RNA sequence: UUUUUUUUUUUUUUUUUUUUUUUUUUUUUUUUUUUUUUUUUUUUUUUUUUUUUUUUUUUUUUUUUUUUUUUUUUUUUUUUUUUUUUUUUUUUUUUUUUUUUUUUUUUUUUUUUUUUUUUUUUUUU
């Protein structure tokens, strides 16, 4: 009965494990990104540099949003690099989660607030809370050589929760789409049938 | 009428029973894990060692989440070991519940907070409360050679209750799925029909 | 007015003001309402499949005089 | 507030302060004493004295950056009157109540949503209900 | 004007239960609207998945048969009164300590008032 044995603290301390976040690309996915990104023209350190470019784009755009964003970085076009991320079966956000802190750190030092701040109607009090990959600010596996401002602050964290509501809302707006059929079964439910009915003028 | 007889305290004290938690794998299930895990390449003490690896993964991942997590441990790949647990008809959490304290103890001594802390939007005040197998911290049958910090603390316990709300929420998000049919009876209710309707802009 | 990339040589009044921002949110409700009024149109067919749903069928029914 | 100073329009200069991510008060806190000193020598009491209903006894206590009068880092070549006086300090505390009140009036606004979630709480819903004529 | 060249069989029931249970012969029409108003208003290009539970516990616990209607208002008064354009964030805590300490089983009701008198007196400056 090996499970009945006492592991002993001396052995527990000898394990020295590492945090294993799932909001970061898998090692093989990181390689998949290399297979695409390096193939795209990036090399060595440019791997991270270009991905940081995308993370900065994700800061102002988002998942496929940053994917659509063009512009040649120090290594290659954002879209090309985004394709590499897609080749790894990851969203740009997945990579951005890992590079969330350095990304925020860059903009924090350059005072470049999120461009979607306005779109999300985020209060000016929470100007720096409109960050899709804000979870990387807390993620122990997230990269970070130095963060100019403690955005992780609990006040900002609750603001990030409010920000999460935004993320949830949009999810309801798009993720909430009812995939009630695959082979075009419009006879069950027509396209755009899930669209909410127009609001009535009455209270009830 | 044997039930009318007095058992006598002298005999009650002679019983010396052991706590029987149901959040731990059954003896035969522990064996089932051996049948898989030992077969997977683990041996003797590695049985617990590898499972501890998974418990550490569960700390940052969860049930099938840690199951999907790869990486070769001192005995075998996490996924392979996870399969052994599945062979025993248990979730990784089931094993983790038993190895919750030593697992937490490892990270507590290494200062490795849960990677899903960010995802769950858990307040920094409760940074170490984001532990799926926190119940093992109180479970009398849970293994533990030495716990660096009394995470069981009542304040943390109420925080764990708040954490339970997270567990409940996600359960509502996934466990709340309406299994209203088996043989694809979409004519009764279409796939993804349970998806909540989009929120209205009005208060009522 | 909040967009960091938006052009601006000089703004006479700080319309970005948080009070105005919440008012802008209320304004967003207007934008949402009209979106519901037009964007909410159900594009349930392309090649004139009126047999599935007739034109202007999405039009809300007339309000009843009763509370229920 | 507009008006071209010896260097540039107040608003333009204010924009510079905003570019630095600071409120004018932030700069004023540093230049609170010299500022007060100017008006103290020119006998120019705060124009918002009336608005704040500050007692005439505390006419010179209606100063938003009064903290700069005590701040050791605040600039000051010479202060005509010791506004820091403890009596004035307690009056400044009373003045702080004004600052707190207005904060409650504006800072107290409930930012319960970002993306216009009026369905949770409608705009201006935080507005206090009208007072009843009864004592209870 | 566009499709074929797209996929199943080899998956499971019968032998499970009712009739013979109840209404008609109960009430409306002959009551009122049209001739009332919009389009020409705005969005897409916004973001998630890869997040977690089961294996947790009850039944076998108790009421009905207890009481009201037949009690009173409308016909009483406001609008036409005033604010915005006023100010904060960027300020600080956690990691501090208790449980395991003691009562119930101690005593009143059934004791007395209303029906007694002022306003219409003076300051601010």
């Amino acid at each position: 009965q090996p499970w009945e044995a006492i592991f002993t603290k001396d052995d527990l301390a000898a394990i020295e494990p590492k945090p294993a976040s799932a909001n970061v690309p898998n090692t093989k996915q990181w390689i998949g990104i290399q297979a695409g990104l390096i193939k795209a023209g990036a090399t060595d350190a440019n791997f991270m540099k270009v991905l940081l470019g995308l993370s900065l784009e994700a800061f102002d755009r988002g998942s496929s949003e940053a994917t659509t964003w063009d512009g040649i970085t120090e290594g290659v076009e954002h879209r090309a690099a985004a394709n590499a991320i897609k080749e790894a079966n990851c969203p740009i956000h997945k990579v951005t989660y890992y590079l969330a802190k350095p990304t925020f750190a860059i903009r924090q030092s350059k005072n470049l607030p999120p461009a979607n701040f306005a779109k999300k109607n985020v209060p000016s009090q929470y100007k720096w809370c409109a960050f899709d990959a804000f979870d990387g600010l807390y993620d122990p596996t997230c990269l970070a050589s130095e963060l100019p401002y403690d955005a992780p602050s609990e006040i900002d964290r609750m603001a990030y929760a409010t920000f999460k509501t935004i993320q949830i809302k949009i999810a309801n707006d798009q993720k909430g789409f009812n995939l009630n059929y695959n082979p075009n079964v419009t006879q069950a439910r027509l396209p755009n049938a899930p669209l909410p009915a127009l609001p009535e003028p009455t209270s009830d």
